[PDB]
């Protein structure tokens, strides 16, 4: 969750 969602941040555009 420190490498997938930090990039999912890119997918979620949170």
């Amino acid at each position: 969750w420190l490498r997938r969602i930090k990039a999912w941040l890119r997918r979620i555009k949170a």
